[PDB]
């Protein structure tokens, strides 16, 4: 897709074949070029921000949903994030790549078949 090209020649190191195979088959490895990449995705189709964190309303239609999210999704992912303290990881790829490790599950279940987190 789109996001997926342009986001891998935005991040230095991120037109690897290699990586890319993962990044299709949406697996994000825990290394510091695929931190970027899952930056600058975020970033891209505004599920995340450097400031204000993760659009959960965002994610929950990313997710294939087109309703106001449930609250035990906002609650919980809220609650995995601040747990984060992503405020205090200075490094902003490392910073995003641990915010989306809260939906990570999520993610997964949905590809097996505005609600900023930090206003
Ligand atoms: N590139
Ligand atoms: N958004
Ligand atoms: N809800
Ligand atoms: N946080």
């Amino acid at each position: 897709e789109s996001v997926i090209e342009s986001c891998s020649n935005a991040v230095q190191g991120a037109a690897n074949d290699e990586l890319k195979v993962h990044y299709r088959a949406n697996e994000f490895p825990d290394d510091p070029v695929t931190h970027c990449f899952v930056r600058c995705i975020g970033l891209e189709l505004n599920l995340y921000d450097d400031k204000y964190g993760v659009d959960l309303q965002a994610n929950w239609e990313n997710l294939g949903n087109s309703d106001d999210a449930d609250e035990e999704f906002v609650a919980k992912h809220r609650a995995c994030l601040e747990a984060k303290n992503l405020e205090t990881i200075e490094d902003l790829c490392e910073r995003a790549y641990s915010a989306f490790q809260c939906l990570r599950e999520d993610y997964e279940m949905y590809q097996n078949n505005e609600l900023w987190s930090h206003p």
